[PDB]
C-alpha cells in the first residue's frame, strides 16, 4: 500500500510578470487554472489529477520556488510526520487550513539546502474533469497545449545534499533510486529519491546557494507527446535548454524549457519502476555527460 | 512510503506440456528463464524485473492457475499481515523457505472466491541483466522476443467477490480503483484493486466457479511495443483472443492471447495513476 | 519523377442523411469542409493536402461510391490518357470544368467492374491552412477529429478484376504491389495498385455486384494516432468493423469504421515502399 | 507512374579504416553486407530494400563522399538521360556493367558543386531475405542494430548550387521542395529536391570548398524508433551531433551522429508528402535554425 508521503502536491513558484505567467502555463503547458485568491495567487492544475491544485505562481520581485508540497495519506500521518520531524530536530510551522485556496493546514519546515517543504493531508477533490461514471480514456483537455499529466517532481539545489538525505529517508520514509557519485572520496552530488513506485518524486543536486530551483517536472503519457511538447515549444517561441533526448539516470525521455519569466520546467515520460526493496543505482562523475544526456 | 503488501511476486500456472510452455514462454512472451526445481517447475522473471522468478510454470493434467504471490516490505510486515488474516477469521498455512527456488517462506491463504494467495519478503534479487554502475536503458534482451517488463496483475474468477474485497482492502491495504456495477441490482461484478498507485495489481469478476484463471498480465514500453507484440504473436501462431486495443476501465491497451496449454495471458501499456486517496470510478454493466 | 496519375484526387460518396453526414466527416473524422454547390454537394479535404477536395458527399437513396478521381500531371498528360482510353477500346466521357466546385475538366470511364473512375489535372490549390514560409509542421487542424493526412486509396468489390488490372496497369501507368491468390484456379482475387511509391493507390477484390464500395481510406501520422483515432470513435458511438489491427496484406495498422450512412472508411498508417522495378508480393486464399 | 530517375540507389563512402567500418555498419547501423570486391570495396543495403547494394565503403587516406547515383527506370530511360544530360552542356562517362558487384553500366558526371553523380538502371535483386508469399512484416534483421529500412537521400555541400538546382530540375526531372532563401539579394542557400513524391531524394547547401558530404541518411519506422536509435548510439560510444528533434525542413525527425572515419549520417523518419504540382515552401535565412531545429 501507499502510506505516509504519497506524493508531489504542488509548486509555489514566483513570476516576473503575472499576466504571461498565466498565458503560458494555461495555454502553453496546458494547465487547468483552478482559482485565484485574494493574494493575487492563481492555482493550476494537470487535467488528469483530482485535487485542487499542484502549480500555483505569484508575481514576485524575483523568479524561483517558495515552496514545494507533499501530500500524506491522512491528517492523522500529517500530525504522526510533524512530530517524527519535531523529534528529529527540525522547526516546523504549522500554516493554518485555507490560507491556500482549497487547502487544508500544512505542516511546513526547512531543509539544510535551504529550501521549504510543505507537507498537507487535504485538499478539495475537483475531479479530472471526466465523468465519474463510464470514464472516457480522455477529452478535449488533453489536446490543450502541452497539457501534462501530473506534477512528477521537482530538482532542487541546495547544500549539504547528504543531510537532506537523511531526513527524506529516516523521517520522510523515501529511498534512494540512484546517484550520481562526485569524484573519487565518493559523496553523492545528486541524489533521486522516491516515496513510492516511480524513479522520483524529488531529487537533489550539491550547490553552494541555498533555495535554488532546478525545475519543476510534468509526467507526459509517450515518446511522441514529447516530440508534441517540443512543436507547442517552439510555435510559442519558448525557450528551450535541451531538446528532445533521454536522461540515462532513471531512463526518462525529457525536453528542458523555461518559463517567461525564467523558471525552468521539464515534460518527461518513462523509467522503471523501483520499489522500497530495491538497491540504488550509481553513476560515476566522469560518466555524468551520458546520466544528463543518454543518446548525446 | 510503499510499505504493506507491496507488489505482485508470481504466479505458478499449469501447462498440459512443459516442454510446449518453456519454449513458449521463452521464445514468443520472452521471459528470461532462472531456474528449474525438482518438482519439474520451470521458474521464469522479466527481464526488467530484479527478484529472481515471478512467473513458474508446472506440468498438470489441467491448465489454470495454483497460485498467486505478492511481496511485501518485510519479515515483520509479513508476520503482521499472516496474524491479521487469522484475526480477520482465515485459516493461513506456512510454505517453508526454499520449497520455490532462491524463495523464502510464504504465507499462503485461500479466498472466498477459492484462489490461493500467497505473500513472502525475500526472494533473491538477482538483477535485470544491466550494470548497477552507469546502467544502459536497456540490452540486447529487451528485444528477444515480446519481453515483457513485469508481471503487472492477473484477473481472476470467483464466486465471493464481496468478501475477496473486504480481505483485500480491509487487511492487505488495497483499495478499489474501478468497478463494474451489477444489472441495477447493484453489486460489484467486477473490481480491480491496487496497493500501490497502479491502475490495479489483481482483479477479480463474479463467476460461479471457483479459482478460474482469466489471464495472468505482463507490462509493455508502449502503444508501439503492444503493435510488435502482436506481430511476434503472428509469426508463432499464437492464438489471439482479441487484437490490440484499449480497454475503458484502466485505459490499458492491450492484447489477449493464448499460451499453448490455453492459459491466457496479457500483454498491455498505460493506465493513470490513482492513489490511496482517489474514489474509485464505476461502470454500468450495460457498458461494459 | 512523378508523372502521369499522379494519386487519387476525389471520391464522391452518397449518404442517406446529409447533415449528419457533414457532422460525422467534419467532427469525427476531422475533414476540413471548402465548400457546398448548386446541387446540394459538400466538399471536403484532409487539413494538410493542399487542393480544395477530395472527398464529396451528396444525399442519396442508397449509400455507395458515385466515382473514383485521380489527379493527372498536367493537361496534356490528360489529353494523352483519354486518347489511350479509348484506343485500348474503353468509352470516355468528358466532364466541364465548374461541373465541380475548384474543378478542372474531368474524363470519365467506367471500368468493366461497374466503378466509374475519373481523371484531372486541374483542381484549384488552396492550401493546407499553413503558411509557405517558415512553415511550422502542423496546428489546431491535426488535432480537430481524427484530421487525417491524405484521401489514401480506395477498395472496390467487382467482377472481372483481371480486366481491370490490365487497364490499369497497361492504360494508366500502375504497377501491381501485392496480390491475393485465388483458391486453386489461381488467377487474383484481390489486387493491390500503385501509380507512385506507395504500397497501394487503388485496390480490386473479385466481386459478383458490380460498383460495390468496400471503403476509401484516410492516411494518419503514426500508430499513435490508430490508438486516437479509435479512441474518438468509441467516444462518438462510431460504429467500428474491425478495430486497431495490422494488415499484412500491405504491413500496415488500421481501423476500419462505418459512416452513420453506412459507408465503411479506413484510418491506417505504414507501409513498405515499392517501386515500379519491384515484383509483386502474394497472398495464398486461405492465409487470407 | 513513377518513370525517370526512380530513387537513390547508392553512396560510395571512404572510410579511414575499413575493419572499423565494417563492424559499425553491420553492427551498429545494422545494415545488411551483400559483397565484397577484388578492389577491397564492401557493398551494404538496408535490410528492406530489394536492391544487392545502397551503401559501399572504401579504405582510403580521407573520408568523404566518392560518388552518390540514383537508380532509373529502365535502359532506355537511363540512355535518355545521358544525351539530355550531355546536350545540357555537360560531358558524361560510362562505366561499364560489373565495375561494381551486382550492378549493370552507368552514367556519370560532375556537379557545378564538385560532386559525382551517376545513373544506372540495372542492379541485382536480392530481396529483403522475407518470402514472397504470404511476407510477415518483419524479421530478426529490423532488430539488428539501427536498422535502417532505406538510403532515403544525402545532403551535398558545393558552390554553384543554383546551377546544380537547374541540372536536377529542367534535366533529371526533379523539383523543389524546399528551399532556403539567402539574405537579402534573392537566392537559395539550401535546396532540397525530389523525384517522386518523397519530402527529398537529395539536397545541397551552398559552400566554399566543393565536392564535401554533409551526410547520408537512412529511414527509419517512427519517433520511437529514433529514440532506440539514440539509445544503439549511445550503447555504442557513437559520437552523436545533434540529438533526436525534429527538423523545421521536411517535417523529418532525426539524429545526426557520425561513424568512426568522421563521416555524418543520419536516421530519418517522418515529412509530408509533396508532388511535382505542388509549390515549394521557403526558409528565410534568419530563421535558419528552426529551421534544422524546429523545437530548440
Ligand atoms: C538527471 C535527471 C534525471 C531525471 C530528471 O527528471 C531530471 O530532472 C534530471
Ligand atoms: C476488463 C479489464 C480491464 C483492464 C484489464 O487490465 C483487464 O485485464 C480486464
Ligand atoms: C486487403 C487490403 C490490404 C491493405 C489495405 O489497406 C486494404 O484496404 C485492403
Ligand atoms: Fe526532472
Ligand atoms: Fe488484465
Ligand atoms: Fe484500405
Ligand atoms: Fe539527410
Amino acid at each position: 500500500a501507499m502510506t505516509g508521503v504519497l506524493r508531489p502536491g504542488h509548486a509555489q513558484v514566483r513570476v516576473l510578470n503575472l499576466e504571461e505567467g498565466i498565458h503560458f502555463y494555461r495555454n502553453v503547458l496546458g494547465l487547468v487554472e483552478t482559482g485565484r485568491d485574494d493574494q493575487g495567487r492563481v492555482y493550476f492544475k494537470c487535467w488528469d489529477e483530482r485535487d485542487h491544485s499542484c502549480y500555483i505562481i505569484r508575481e514576485a520581485d524575483t523568479a524561483g520556488i517558495d515552496f514545494f508540497g507533499f501530500k500524506v495519506l491522512d491528517k492523522a500521518t500529517l500530525e504522526k510526520l510533524d512530530a517524527d520531524l519535531q523529534a528529529y530536530g527540525l522547526t516546523t510551522t504549522r500554516i493554518p487550513a485555507g490560507e491556500m485556496l482549497e487547502t487544508g493546514e500544512r505542516v511546513r519546515f526547512e531543509l539544510p539546502s535551504g529550501h521549504l517543504i510543505e507537507l498537507y493531508a487535504e485538499k478539495t477533490c475537483v475531479g479530472n474533469g471526466i465523468s465519474e461514471v463510464n470514464p472516457a480514456p480522455w477529452n478535449a483537455q488533453r489536446e490543450h497545449g502541452i497539457a501534462p499529466i501530473q506534477l512528477d517532481h521537482c530538482l532542487l539545489y541546495g547544500p549539504n545534499i547528504a543531510e537532506v538525505q537523511k531526513i527524506f529517508t529516516e523521517v520522510l520514509g523515501f529511498y534512494l533510486v540512484e546517484r550520481v557519485l562526485s569524484p573519487d572520496g565518493d559523496s553523492d552530488m545528486g541524489i533521486w529519491l522516491s516515496c513510492s513506485h516511480k524513479v522520483h518524486d524529488i531529487a537533489f543536486v550539491e550547490y553552494p546557494e541555498k533555495g535554488k530551483l532546478h525545475h519543476c517536472s510534468f509526467l507526459l503519457e509517450s515518446w511522441e507527446q514529447v516530440l508534441r511538447a517540443g512543436d507547442i515549444m517552439s510555435m510559442n517561441e519558448v525557450n528551450v535548454d535541451i531538446g528532445p533526448t533521454r536522461h540515462g539516470v532513471t531512463r526518462g525521455c525529457t525536453i528542458y524549457a523555461w518559463d517567461p519569466s525564467g523558471n525552468r520546467f521539464e515534460t518527461f515520460m518513462g523509467g522503471y519502476h523501483p520499489y522500497p526493496d530495491y538497491e540504488p543505482l550509481s553513476w560515476t562523475y566522469d560518466n555524468f555527460a551520458q546520466g544528463l544526456d543518454y543518446p548525446q
